[PDB]
């Protein structure tokens, strides 16, 4: 401890070992937007090409859901049967779990059940992988000069990118925004009712035409002697052009007139699957979207993905411009810079304050060496204790330098007010100093944890926020603290100028000395004041229960939130077109958006990005999306030219003039969840009601839920209702005399109007597919069931109106389950006077009262709360009890902590108002706000009560007498630390741009702690400790009492 | 698992225990396999010899 | 495990049919609870043992 005040070389290389130790860990520590704080997401993915609803609902995923058993950790298990093939199944597990283990733990098994699955999934594959809940980053690309398709990019960029961004260290499911090229054979089925042949025909025939070849090796081993050959045998080679595909021969006529497939079909190299339109700003584009990862760091994601990206950018092409639409990157950049920022700032305010009082530069630069050291290094107890700098890290260190500039300002102020009073050489009285605050340190360095560690114990993804911020304020805390023991104090035997007993300047030297004169005439008001005070027992205790009972008011009327919404310079618009619309009609609305936003948002907006064909869970023709990218910061001044405003009036223009539902929002800023207070309401089916009864139970639920709306609000279903399907009946009999045969009468349906995977080719030396769809017009309109003939036994074909019935009923583009069985999400929120559990407590007296199979579950972030919840005061009753006892001792007795720790309803009451007069809000910002702000409220008060319990023992003096003096010299240094700081928050508490939802948050409710903190306490405090106090035996007196 | 007076058999019994819940317990974070006392619903199609002869 | 089980059967519990009640042939449970609860006491018997003691 004191050992290094007589050895500043000894200090200095534990200062300069930490320094150095520091910075240089900081040259490599991670960086990103937040750190993975969301549970870990895998999906399974499958293609089901051209299947229905109740098809790869009743087919994949129940076969999976009963051998998908014996994976570890697993939470809850959701799927989606999308009517368009794709079966998307995400398994989350619980959080901090081994996330790689678990997703291949699932891959092993998906093959108990994977042999006994569908063979045209088998064959077109499924894809597992780890990933987060939503998107991370979208690189677009366009070309300049328009002259490709949508089609055509796509291939591009499934030719020479997107084969590692799906294995970078990182990513899971990409959707490529496009598709790669597929051999697109286009049957037209009146010239195929010409020449005799069915698609059957056309599939057998392409098979055996198109594939490589079982070959062999001439002079084979084993040969024979003298044999002096060997060389590879090469057969006949899967295809390559559109020549070798039309050249396809399927049947020869009698006459020599052979039959290929150029003449019965059109071929054309074709997009793998057009469910998708991607338009950015109109212009054709394809673009990469790139899912979250289940534990990366952003800016390094992005050297190590724009390594891949950059690695292919200078061999591209002229007419192709590459396109940003949005990622999460500059947003950080600039954002940590506004953080440093601030921090820099804060010492160059420090130093400000620490002269304008002690008014020796000698003085002003000691602590101004403190804060480098101990913050530099503070990255060590990060860097090595594996956490990474993003936004919210660097929160706890801007929000840590309360702790940390009370450090050093306690110490070195000390020092001078030893020297100011006694005339002691620097050194000694240095040694005389620290022993008047030692312990002080060591239990502010306790009671700091006591206040801390405890929010690291925070379960879910809460509880990873809280971590990042327990881990580094706590570490700032602790650099701080052994600083203060050996540099700071090292510093101070070593640095500082002698002064000379009681000279305390008054008046010496103008601008200055009329300052000390006027500090000091105060401060003797101050004290004169607060024996004033003493006097009078009673009346400020009754004005204390007011104060916490004000601040109870005031805690109970702020509402929680959990996360700030900012203007992240981009945001989402979504599009739902009625049941059974056509492409057609949403691509019509995202071209009224498009222009939309592009022209009377003129300023603001650069970059639309529509997105036709998937919006909701899943994908689908009814469903649109738009992504817009704004213009910088800098150059959209208000507030109308903010995220707020503009997407207020999106909606408006959107939401009440039109035939189809266009919302127009931004997500939280989170990458993931807790959209507020609100649900995710599960209605399983569990008696096996089928599909109907669960339909209409929950229409049932939805409409009893909209008859309160003195607790819920926006109670919508989430997802797509029960669209018109229609029935193809076959009459097997008709069929089974008529000497057809059934089998091939399906496949020809399903190659005429879903289509079929037949092989694989070599286009420019990069495999693609092989699809055998119908044309165009020959599968678009009901009557078309006619056209399409299927060639019997004997000879002739035979009409789908000889025995296909036809009929007209209903069933849902997506049938969805959660865990296994079959189920609803009803989407919710509390309405606006409401928590989200007296919902949770009303809904499950709803969902009560519903039929005996169907039954009720909670998902996502209501799923957070059915935990625990009521335990965030358990964890103050711990940091309390823990806080007290570690007063106990260092005070060694038991009503002394009482007088110290009285002072926490001072520090928040203040911080609550402040909150509230703004706008703000009880989430996270505020809470750690709250918490530090105990921390100084609780720091000075120790200070207070020390100082004067030492002076009425070890110096015998009276209770009065003694807290006055306290109270009196250590009076100067808690407005020093107060003003140094209050200043330093200010900037944040302002703020208008980036992060300021951020900076507001915390800024505005830990200043608004600062004020009543310290003009509340230097008053209330010795009324604490002499009134704790004033219970307890001997005279005292006050003034006695006479020793050595 | 019962049924009190009149007996159901045990496949009828074993029908809804495999049908409602070995779906869940198998999947449970925390289990290893499950061995099911009885057998779930399958198809039974018992072909004659005499009449198919 | 068995409140993970159990998690899972009193969610299975409510809709069930007439009859159909759950029973217990194999249950390596009371033997601990009831185990525990019996070491405990011995301990606590072991203090008042000593103080009496002493
Ligand atoms: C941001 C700007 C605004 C900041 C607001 C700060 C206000 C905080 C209130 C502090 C008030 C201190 O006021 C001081 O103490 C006590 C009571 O207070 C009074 O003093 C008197 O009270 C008692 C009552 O018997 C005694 O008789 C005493 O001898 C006498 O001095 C005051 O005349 C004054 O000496």
């Amino acid at each position: 401890p004191n050992f290094f005040i007589d050895r500043p070389i000894f200090a200095w290389v534990i200062a300069i070992i930490i320094m150095l130790a520091g910075g240089l860990a900081i040259l490599k520590l991670p960086v990103a937007q937040y750190p993975t704080i969301a549970p870990p997401a895998v999906t399974i993915s499958a293609s089901y090409p051209g299947a229905d609803a109740k098809t790869v609902q009743d087919t994949v995923t129940q076969v999976i859901e009963q051998n998908m058993n014996g994976i570890d950790n697993l939470m809850y298990m959701s799927s989606n049967s999308d009517s368009t093939g794709t079966v998307q199944i995400t398994l989350t597990f619980e959080s901090g779990t081994d996330a790689d283990i678990a997703q291949v733990q699932v891959q092993n098994k998906l093959q108990l059940a994977m042999p006994l699955l569908p063979q045209e999934v088998q064959q077109q594959g499924v894809s597992v992988e780890k990933s987060s809940s939503s998107f991370l980053m979208v690189v677009g690309v366009i070309n300049t000069d328009g002259t490709m398709t949508q089609e055509d990019i796509s291939d591009y960029v499934a030719a020479n990118m997107k084969d590692a961004i799906s294995r970078t260290s990182g990513v899971g499911d990409v959707q490529l925004f496009g598709s790669q090229y597929a051999m697109r054979i286009w049957m037209n089925p009146n010239e195929l009712n010409k020449f005799q042949l069915t698609p059957v025909d056309v599939i057998t025939a392409i098979k055996a035409q198109n594939a490589q070849v079982a070959a062999g090796q001439l002079g084979g081993t084993p040969p024979v002697k003298g044999q002096q050959l060997n060389a590879s045998i090469i057969a006949q080679t899967r295809l390559t052009s559109t020549e070798e595909f039309g050249k396809i021969l399927l049947k020869v006529n009698q006459d020599g007139s052979r039959v290929l497939l150029r003449d019965v079909a059109k071929i054309e190299l074709g997009g793998e699957n057009y469910d998708i339109i991607a338009e950015f700003n109109g212009q054709p584009a394809s673009g990469l979207g790139i899912k979250l990862a289940t534990g990366a760091n952003a800016l390094d994601t992005a050297a190590a993905i724009r390594a891949e990206l950059a690695k292919m950018e200078p061999f591209f092409p002229s007419g192709l411009k590459i396109v940003y639409p949005y990622d999460t990157t500059p947003f950080v950049k600039i954002s940590i810079h506004e953080v440093v920022k601030t921090l820099v700032e804060a010492i160059i305010l420090v130093f400000l304050v620490m002269y304008l009082f002690l008014q020796n530069f000698r003085a002003t630069l000691i602590p101004t060496i403190a804060v480098p050291v101990v913050l530099l290094g503070t990255f060590a107890v990060l860097a090595a204790f594996g956490f990474s700098i993003n936004t919210l890290t660097m929160f706890g260190m801007v929000l840590a330098i309360g702790l940390l500039v009370d450090d050093a300002i306690v110490v070195v102020e000390n020092v001078e007010r030893v020297m100011a009073e006694e005339g002691l050489p620097p050194k000694e009285a240095t040694r005389k100093s620290m022993g008047q605050i030692q312990g002080a340190l060591v239990g502010i360095a306790m009671v700091l944890s006591a206040v801390f560690v405890p929010m690291a114990f925070f379960g879910g993804s809460t509880g990873a926020i809280y971590r990042q911020f327990s881990i580094t304020i706590v570490s700032a805390m602790a650099l701080s603290v052994l600083v203060a023991l050996i540099l700071t104090p090292a510093l101070c035997a070593t640095m500082l100028k002698p002064i000379a007993k009681g000279d305390h300047g008054e008046g010496k030297k103008g601008f200055f000395g009329w300052f000390n004169r006027m500090f000091e005439k105060s401060t003797h008001h101050y004290t004169d004041s607060v024996g004033g005070i003493l006097r009078s027992t009673g009346r400020y205790l009754v004005l204390y229960l007011i104060i916490v009972v004000g601040m109870a008011y005031l805690f109970v009327r702020l509402p929680s939130s959990f996360l700030p919404d900012e203007d992240q310079g981009v945001f989402m618009t979504m599009v739902q077109l009625p049941a059974g619309a056509t492409q057609e009609r949403t691509q019509k609305v995202l071209n009224e958006v498009t222009h939309y936003y592009l022209t009377k948002e003129k300023n603001n907006v650069e970059s639309v990005f529509a997105v036709n064909g998937a919006g909701a869970a899943g994908r689908g023709q009814n469903t649109g999306i738009a992504f817009v990218s704004l213009k910088d910061w800098a150059d959209r001044p208000g507030e109308e030219n903010k995220v707020e405003a503009i997407t207020m009036r999106a909606t408006r223009a959107f939401s009440q003039i039109k035939d189809a539902m266009v919302f127009a929002f931004n997500l939280p800023a989170i990458v993931e969840l807790g959209t507020a207070t609100g649900f995710d309401f599960e209605l399983i089916d569990q008696a096996g009601l089928g599909h109907e009864k669960l339909t209409q139970a929950r229409n049932q639920l939805l409409a009893e839920a909209a008859k309160h709306p003195d607790m819920l609000t926006s109670v919508r279903p989430n997802g797509l209702e029960d669209t018109p399907q229609f029935k193809i009946d076959i009459d097997q009999e008709k069929a089974q005399a008529l000497g057809v045969s059934i089998n091939d009468i399906n496949t020809t349906l399903g190659a005429a109007w879903g289509g079929s995977y037949v092989n694989d080719f070599i286009d420019r030396g990069r495999v693609k597919k092989v699809y055998v769809m119908s044309e165009a017009k020959y599968r678009m309109l009901p009557d078309d069931i006619g056209d399409w003939y299927v060639r019997a036994a004997d000879g002739q074909m035979v009409p789908f109106s000889a025995f296909s019935s036809s009929r007209w009923e209903y069933g849902s583009p997506r049938l969805e389950r959660y865990n296994g069985l079959p189920s609803m999400e009803i989407l919710g929120q509390a309405a606006p006077g409401k928590s989200t559990g007296e919902a949770m407590e009303l809904m499950e007296q709803l969902a009560s009262k519903l039929p005996t199979g169907v039954g009720y579950d909670w998902t996502g972030m209501s799923y957070q709360e059915r935990l625990s919840g009521n335990q965030a005061p358990s964890l103050y009753a711990i940091s309390l009890i823990v806080v007290f006892l570690c007063l106990a001792a260092l005070y060694e007795s038991w009503s002394i902590p009482f007088s110290v720790m009285l002072v926490v309803p001072l520090g928040v009451i203040g911080a609550l108002l402040a909150a509230t007069f703004r706008g703000l809000t009880n989430d996270v910002y505020f809470q750690v706000g709250l918490l530090t702000t105990i921390g100084l409220s609780a720091k000075n008060a120790i200070l207070i009560v020390e100082f004067a319990k030492d002076l009425m023992d070890k110096e015998g003096k009276g209770l009065i007498e003694a807290t006055l003096d306290a109270v009196r010299m250590r009076l100067r240094p808690i407005l020093m630390t107060s003003l140094a700081f209050i200043l330093g928050v200010m900037p944040l508490v302002i703020s208008t741009g980036a992060g300021s939802g951020a900076q507001n948050a915390v800024g505005t409710g830990v200043m608004g702690g600062m004020v009543t903190a310290t003009v509340l306490a230097i008053f209330f405090v010795p009324v604490f400790f002499v009134v704790v106090r004033r219970r307890f035996s001997r005279k005292n007196e006050d003034i006695e009492h006479s020793h050595t």
